[PDB]
């Protein structure tokens, strides 16, 4: 039981929203097999695609939320299955996509039988790739709170230290703009509509 009729048609016509021609970035948090965290971001339009997954491997999910995305996992519990290969399956023809790395993207792509789209890899140093880290997390703090959990990561003399967590359209925006030579003026615009990416949508707080 994945996307109704009704919500594949919604889904086609929210990607005409994206450019074909522009540039579009992409990145996810978990496996390419497993993921649990997509983003797609065109930088020129400020438009970007947004959802996340339930992991089928929790081993693993939860060895992902200690090193990179720190999140819990029942706060995924009300997320659209199905959502991950219908988006990419609405992905235009032979688009032309970049990102960090593309070894992982590319076996996501090509799992679901899109061996057309097209992949720019870029290789941002470890300090290139994080120069606008914290000036990406202080403008769009509000675009994504799902990562609540404490990252870490192993130094040489022991002991773990804390580290910002990696988000997937976090990183769409910080990769792009290091590449870009600056942060993007832009206002970002969420393509998918908010009932898409979840079943249960908590209704706005009346104070
Ligand atoms: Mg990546
Ligand atoms: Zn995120």
């Amino acid at each position: 039981a994945g996307l109704t009729y009704s919500q594949l048609m919604t889904l086609k016509d929210a990607m005409l929203q994206l450019d074909p021609n522009a540039k579009t970035w992409m990145d996810i948090e978990g496996r390419p097999e497993d993921p649990v965290e997509i983003a797609l971001y065109q930088p020129s339009s400020g438009a970007y695609i947004h959802f996340f997954r339930e992991p089928t491997d929790l081993k693993q999910f939860k060895q992902d939320a200690k090193y990179s995305h720190g999140i819990d996992v029942t706060d995924l519990f009300a997320t659209q299955p199905g959502l991950t290969s219908a988006v990419i399956d609405a992905l235009p023809r032979n688009m032309v996509i970049t990102c960090q790395g593309s070894d992982d993207i590319r076996k996501l792509l090509e799992s679901q039988g899109r061996k057309d789209i097209k992949l720019i890899d870029i290789a941002l140093s470890k300090t290139d790739s994080r120069k606008y880290e914290n000036a990406v997390w202080d403008q769009y703090k509000d675009l994504c709170h799902m990562h609540t959990g404490v990252v870490v990561e192993k130094k040489k003399r022991g002991g773990k230290e804390e580290i910002t967590p990696h988000c997937a359209l976090m990183d769409c925006i910080m990769f792009d703009a290091a590449v870009s030579g600056g942060l993007n003026t832009s206002v970002l615009r969420a393509v998918l509509p908010r009932d898409m990416v979840f079943r249960t949508s908590t209704p706005r707080v009346v104070l």
